[PDB]
């Protein structure tokens, strides 16, 4: 009876294995846009992802994830609110089985079909495990997906599906990169939360672009098409893998733009 996003082991019942999940940072939550402070000493983000190495897609029977090679600095995220220097590990995908709804953020209680999150890990503690410790170990980049036109740089992604379509399933996906998923602008709204998965550690820094990307509905069809399930095992089409909002509690959001 692990967890999951289904009746039975969905986000209300993760406190019982995972007691923070009643914390005081937790995520995600809703960016209320005229509460959220406008902050000039804010950097602009640094994305520097020319030089990242994708290796692999895997369906981990929560999402699927890209994969990189972060046993050094190439593809690094840096400034905005960050204090030193952040390597990319992951990126993965919140979708919905319908279109208004699928995102973890909100933004005035308006959910997106999907939320992107490009999962980075502070290079001072050395590896993920260590940063998962810490209360600026992760940062994670936040992308809201709407359904309109395609996006382009999501295609090698959506194509490669079928090929891992159960839990466990993995294929080489080298030479992906990560900057065909941005948007044109990145000023953002930021603060101090959580994992919005198990174990729910209370140690990332949220950067939620406020410009989302548009895919397509063929595109989020095939996000929907995957299984929770492992091969041979009864098909759970895995859809409305989010985790809703949770309280905000004694923090501050803090806008990179007016
Ligand atoms: C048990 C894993 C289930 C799937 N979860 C993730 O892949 C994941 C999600 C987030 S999120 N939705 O907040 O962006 C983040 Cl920040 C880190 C990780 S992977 C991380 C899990 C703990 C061990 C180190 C890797
Ligand atoms: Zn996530």
């Amino acid at each position: 009876h692990h967890w999951g996003y289904g009746k039975h082991n969905g986000p209300e019942h993760w406190h019982k294995d995972f007691p923070i999940a009643k914390g005081e940072r937790q995520s995600p939550v809703d960016i209320d846009t005229h509460t959220a402070k406008y902050d000039p000493s804010l950097k602009p983000l640094s994305v520097s992802y020319d030089q990242a190495t994708s290796l692999r897609i895997l369906n981990n029977g929560h999402s699927f994830q890209v994969e990189f090679d972060d046993s050094q600095d190439k593809a690094v995220l840096k400034g905005g609110p960050l204090d030193g220097t952040y390597r990319l590990l992951q990126f993965h995908f919140h979708w919905g089985s319908l279109d208004g709804q699928g995102s973890e953020h909100t933004v005035d209680k308006k959910k997106y079909a999907a939320e992107l999150h490009l999962v980075h890990w502070n290079t001072k503690y050395g590896d993920v495990g260590k940063a998962l410790q810490q209360p600026d170990g992760l940062a994670v980049l936040g992308i809201f997906l709407k359904v309109g036109s395609a996006k382009p740089g999501l295609q090698k992604v959506v194509d490669v599906l079928d090929s891992i379509k159960t839990k466990g399933k993995s294929a080489d996906f080298t030479n992906f990169d990560p900057r065909g998923l941005l948007p044109e602008s990145l000023d953002y709204w930021t603060y101090p939360g959580s994992l919005t998965t198990p174990p729910l550690a209370e140690c990332v820094t949220w950067i939620v672009l406020k410009e989302p990307i548009s895919v397509s509905s063929e595109q989020v069809l095939k996000f929907r098409k995957l299984n929770f399930n492992g091969e041979g095992e009864p098909e759970e089409l895995m859809v409305d893998n989010w985790r809703p909002a949770q309280p905000l509690k004694n923090r501050q959001i803090k806008a990179s733009f007016k």
